[PDB]
Formats: C-alpha cells, structure tokens, sequence
C-alpha cells in the first residue's frame, strides 16, 4: 500500500481560457513547474478556449490514452455563462472524489473568505485517470497543489495514496 | 428551409470492432459507399475497439472540429456486456433526436420481426454536430442510410431536414 520511494507519475496540464495565451498563462506554468520540481513527469500540456466541446475533446483523448495518468486543469468553474469545466467533466467521469471539492473548499474558506462560493473545483476519475479541475486563480492552485494533491500523487504517503491505481 | 438543389455534407464514418480491420469492415464501406454515391464528402474513417472511452475519444473530437458535420456510427448497440456505444454517446449530446431511434426500429420490426430488441439504435446532436448510432448488421445500416437518413441529410427533402442546422 505505502512505498518507501517516490513513484513520478504521468501528468497532462489543461488551461481553460479564452484570453490565456503561454506566456501569460501563470496557473498553467505554476503547475508544471511544480509538478516537475516534485520529480513527476509532465507528459502533455495545452491551452483551449472556455468551450465546453473543446475541454472534452482534449480530456477525453488523454482518458482513453496509455501513459496519462493525471489531468491538472485550471480555470473554468466558475459560475458565469462561458464557465463550462464542471459541465464538460462531470459526464465523463467513472466516479467522483467528492473529498477533493470540500476539502479545497474548506481550505480556501479560511485563505480567501466567502468567495470560496465563486469557485466549483472537483475531481474525478475516468478509464483510471485521475482528473483534477481547479479554480484560475494561481493561489487557489498553491492550495490546492501543496496541501491536497500533491500528498495523494506521492506513493509514500500513509496511510493511502493513489499510486497503486493510476493507469499501467 | 428547402434548398432546391443538393448540398453536400461533410460526414465522418466510425465502425465499432475488437477484430473488424478496413478489410473485412462491410459495414464501414457501404456507408463511405452509399454517402459518396449520394454526392456527399466523407472527411473521415476509423475503427476504434469496442471501449467506451476509445468511442468518446475520437467522436468529441470530431464533435469540436470545424469540418465535421454528421458522425455515422456501425456497432457496439448490442445488449452484451461490451456494447457501449449508447453510454459512451448519451452523455456526450446536448440533445437527443428520439426520432431516429424510434423510426429505425419500426422500419426493421417489419424486415427481422422481434430481434429489433437487440439493438439500441440512438442518435443526438452535440455542438451542431449530427450523430446516428447503429447497429454492426450490413443489413441495417442500409435501412437506416436509405430509409432513414440519406433523405434527413438531402437538404431539398420536404417537409423539413437537418441541412439548416448542420455545423456551418
């Protein structure tokens, strides 16, 4: 159940953005550099428009993939019009982890206040695919990273992690 | 609205198969066959294994591209344990056309009696995008072509079709 070393795992990172351009994709760069720093290997990475059909063209190639086994999305889930992440996710998961909303949830409530409301991060998994959706915000993706997501990618950590059921 | 002429459509053809290869994929032919002799354009093929991720992958992509206008799909509507055409789809349209399945039906009751229920005929649209799932049978995929939708798809049907709502 618990290994003694660290086990990297293959990650593909997703903006959703309609503006969000490379360079001033601070979330997306966020999470890569952190992933890479942890010794994970980001194996994929894009950028698409806040286009419902686009976010599951995308993911859905990665869910029916041989080596991703980790999606990291920012931005999108938000409760305007154009915020379509929880709308193209949810349909394409096996099952939900539901411990990924509330715990991000209560952690943001004691960082930024009420405006925790304004967000609707979740997390999923489909064909063994671990998928990850979080707020734009780059703080909100520091909270997220450091104290829920990075812990569970870890193969050492007790008592459970995910390691043992990611894909291949 | 009625053209007066013939307008083609721009359609992609995917047979549902563990073992069909393009050799002996009858199904996939006569569709490419039949759409072309119509004078329609079939902008791409392919065969995926009987896995619903592997369907979702490939038609979310077709869905969110620019060219693909109707999706035709041959197999995996059966009641066994790996059909999943019908759960792979269902969730990916933004509305279902009931007629389609209901029709199909009909129309082979009368041609192999009662062994219609073992087939799970569907079709939907998603970003504009028109989907017709069929069964694997040669048989039936030409009384849904001839019967059913190479008339829907000629855009000087009366009284109405789909020619007006195609993907631009």
């Amino acid at each position: 159940q618990v290994s003694t070393e660290f086990i990297p795992t293959r990650i593909a990172i997703l903006t959703v953005s309609n503006r969000r351009g490379e360079e001033d994709d601070t979330s997306g760069h966020y999470l890569r550099d952190s992933a890479q720093e942890a010794g994970h290997h980001v194996v994929d990475k894009a950028i698409v428009k806040e286009n419902r059909y686009a976010i599951r063209a995308q993911v859905s190639a990665w869910i029916a993939s041989d080596d991703v086994q980790v999606v990291l999305i920012t931005g999108g889930t938000g409760l305007t019009e154009g915020d379509q992440a929880p709308e193209a996710l949810l349909p394409l998961f096996d099952r939900e982890v539901e411990g990924f909303g509330e715990v991000f949830r209560m952690l943001s409530f004691e960082e930024i206040g009420t405006s925790t409301l304004q967000s609707r991060a979740v997390a999923g998994v489909a064909n063994k695919t671990l998928i990850f959706a979080m707020p734009g915000s780059t703080k909100a993706c520091r909270t997220a990273w450091e104290n829920i997501i990075a812990p569970q990618l870890d193969a050492r950590t007790r008592p459970c992690n995910f390691h043992p059921h990611l894909k291949k």
